[PDB]
């Protein structure tokens, strides 16, 4: 499923990620822009062999098992494939464990290279929120 930019912010703040650990709506919005382009089924490989996964790509070598990711961890205890689903609610509730980790949002590079010390309000602009 891809997602309408305010359609995805409506559906983060029901699940509660506005404002979560301090990270206001607009900077989850921003991230999935760029990690995934608000496409639920989205999947990158990466350098170490590890993949990510859906709306806010979540990878396989610490948060979840795809059993192909050797030496890895499934911390949010979820089958990879688990986020690839038109649900977002799985994604929201391993992002909510991830940005509570200790680096907050910069665990996603795509947020910290081009979300982080942006305008991200711009991304909620116009939406019924
Ligand atoms: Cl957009
Ligand atoms: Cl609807
Ligand atoms: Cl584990
Ligand atoms: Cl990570
Ligand atoms: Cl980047």
């Amino acid at each position: 499923k891809v997602f309408g930019r305010c359609e995805l912010a409506a559906a983060m703040k029901r699940h509660g990620l506005d404002n979560y650990r301090g990270y206001s709506l607009g900077n989850w919005v921003c991230a999935a822009k760029f990690e995934s382009n608000f496409n639920t089924q989205a999947t990158n490989r990466n350098t170490d062999g590890s993949t990510d996964y859906g709306i806010l790509q979540i990878n396989s070598r610490w948060w979840c098992n795809d059993g192909r990711t050797p030496g890895s961890r499934n911390l949010c205890n979820i089958p990879c494939s688990a986020l690839l689903s038109s649900d977002i609610t799985a994604s929201v509730n391993c992002a909510k464990k991830i940005v509570s980790d200790g680096n907050g949002m910069n665990a996603w590079v795509a947020w910290r290279n081009r979300c982080k010390g942006t305008d991200v309000q711009a991304w909620i602009r116009g939406c019924r929120l």
